[PDB]
């Protein structure tokens, strides 16, 4: 798995289940398109979204459903979504973690 | 002000001074039009972005020019730009503070809305 | 002042406000000793700690009581208390600002130190 | 494994190696007492720490040695080291995650 995503739940101190992942690459008009999409599992982890084949270098947006998310559990969010933008250099695996709270997120990505 | 962004740089216990911040406002035909644009000033603070007037209810989208920030610092960061979108003024106007804690491969991002 | 703290709160989107504080100093006896307390004001920050003439160098431990803040809420939260140790004034008087963002799970801290 | 901790740099978007980790727990005269340590793997993680024999309900501190991290590196750093203090209530796993910078930290629980 060259790509991964996380997303844990600060309010609660656990996994983010079921949150619906979005990946873009960026085309050669500068315009997003569809490239990979999942729901996070029990463990609050997608896998599975690409092959190292097609995980050239490259601009990519991974886009989380954080709304949807705060909403299922009764809370008003602030953020229509939380979108982590990166290119891909790939040159000498990729894990996007978020954590989550209505009013806050941070992101990290561990390359390794 | 109404909008104001607040940005610190985590590596060296620092404001973000001079960081570039464009503001873009959902048309509805659903693409992002502009809205506002900035630098951070010496206290890593940007004001003066919008009035009450003009600042009406819509989707609002706050990109924070991390990438250029780093590699002025002459480095290569992770992400291109961090990003915060949401809805403003749907219960009426607010008072909204964007703020961003920044990381070469990391960001974290909260708002304090008061009334 | 030379040293101030700010909290805010992730899950409300607003200043921490009412947060107990309380501030030691390591005593080279190497006990901590008392140094200032206070609360968060209606902005969630804190001033008048100390004066730059009591404020020697030193190694400080900030307490920051989340729990009594989150339980006054009416929660249980994980952590006791968020606690921020450090060297202070050591290369010469610095001004400290100590940030916290608080969730009842989780905290981040950032520590802004201007000359 | 009722208690694994976990370290991230956030600088560099790596798992934090060789960090130094002191676990107490608080005893009965209000001192905090030796209860587990270790240094964080290639993977930024340490486990076997505890049992859940020996991990009963208590106040731990968990403690971790960010300042030699940093300094490691060539880098002044902040903190002196990084304490999470917390009540074990087990009533119904405990992974400490620490996100580390120079000038600054995060933490969050995931209790599963
Ligand atoms: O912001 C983050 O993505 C973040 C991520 C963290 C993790 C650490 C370790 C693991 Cl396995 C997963 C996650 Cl999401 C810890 C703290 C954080 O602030
Ligand atoms: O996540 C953030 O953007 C953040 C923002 C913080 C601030 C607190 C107070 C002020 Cl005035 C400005 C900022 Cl950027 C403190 C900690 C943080 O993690």
């Amino acid at each position: 798995c060259p790509l991964m995503v996380k997303v844990l739940d600060a309010v609660r101190g656990s996994p983010a289940i079921n949150v619906a992942v979005h990946v873009f690459r960026k085309a050669a008009d500068d315009t997003w398109e569809p490239f990979a999409s999942g729901k996070t599992s029990e463990s609050g982890e997608l896998h599975g979204l690409t092959t190292e084949e097609e995980f050239v270098e490259g601009i990519y947006k991974v886009e989380i459903d954080t709304k949807s998310y705060w909403k299922a559990l009764g809370i008003s969010p602030f953020h229509e979504h939380a979108e982590v933008v990166f290119t891909a250099n790939d040159s000498g695996r990729y894990t996007i973690a978020a954590l989550l709270s209505p009013y806050s997120y941070s992101t990290t990505a561990v390359v390794t």
